[PDB]
């Protein structure tokens, strides 16, 4: 990571989402709700968020499996919409079920290396950040939305440091959302800018936050 090669992490976790309800008759109803693909460049902080509207499942079955293919389809479609100089050199997936669908969808892109990973990068935690969660919930059609998940961090820290910070935030939100949100608000006056994802904190504040988030993850 972090060299001249454009790298994307792709997360399919959140593509097929449902609500499950027990009926008065005692059976379970499962209803799809909107999902999202997260495509993330760890050097620059760029996120492509591809909102998956429930209409894409119309007429279909085995939706959890089909979601792997839909993810690969949408990654390929994004790549074909980009100039060659913006296309990734490497795609990294933390779900093994993505490898074969990507391979078949990307046959026309021989430069692109696909690999698996055991890294813990839980973008599902973003569904807990209201900016993302409501946007996904309320969508009435597919769409793609761009974000910068590093805010203004790269003005003063490296991509390596930024990536590490982001991962600690996401993992902490995943393990204990309520406590992570408290750690991320060290003062009554702590705020997040409207165009930012994360709070505006001092260097000293981030140092403490990062240690606290790490400790929260360790405590599970
Ligand atoms: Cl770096
Ligand atoms: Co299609
Ligand atoms: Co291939
Ligand atoms: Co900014």
């Amino acid at each position: 990571l972090f060299s001249n090669q454009i790298i994307w992490f792709v997360d399919d976790t959140n593509v097929y989402r449902v609500t499950i309800h027990k009926t008065f008759e005692g059976n379970l109803t499962t209803k799809p709700i909107n999902g999202a693909i997260f495509i993330f460049n760890p050097r620059t902080g760029q996120l492509f968020l591809k909102i998956i509207h429930t209409s894409v499942w119309a007429g279909q079955k085995r939706l959890g499996q089909l979601a792997k293919w839909k993810t690969a389809e949408e990654v390929a479609a994004l790549i074909r919409s980009l100039p060659v100089e913006e296309q990734p050199k490497q795609i990294i997936v933390t779900a093994k079920g993505m490898l074969d669908p990507l391979e078949v969808h990307l046959l026309d892109f021989p430069n692109i290396v696909i690999k698996g990973s055991e890294l813990q990068l839980p973008f599902q935690a973003c569904l807990k950040v209201e900016k993302f969660g409501d946007l996904i919930l309320k969508a009435t059609e597919p769409q793609m939305v761009l974000f910068n998940l590093y805010d203004d961090w790269l003005k003063t820290i490296s991509s390596y440091t930024a990536f590490s910070r982001l991962i600690l935030i996401l993992r902490a939100l995943h393990v204990n959302n309520d406590r992570a949100k408290v750690i991320l608000k060290p003062d009554k006056t702590t705020i997040t800018e409207p165009h930012h994802i994360w709070p505006t904190l001092t260097d000293e504040e981030w140092i403490k936050v990062e240690v606290q988030l790490k400790d929260l993850i360790l405590a599970d």
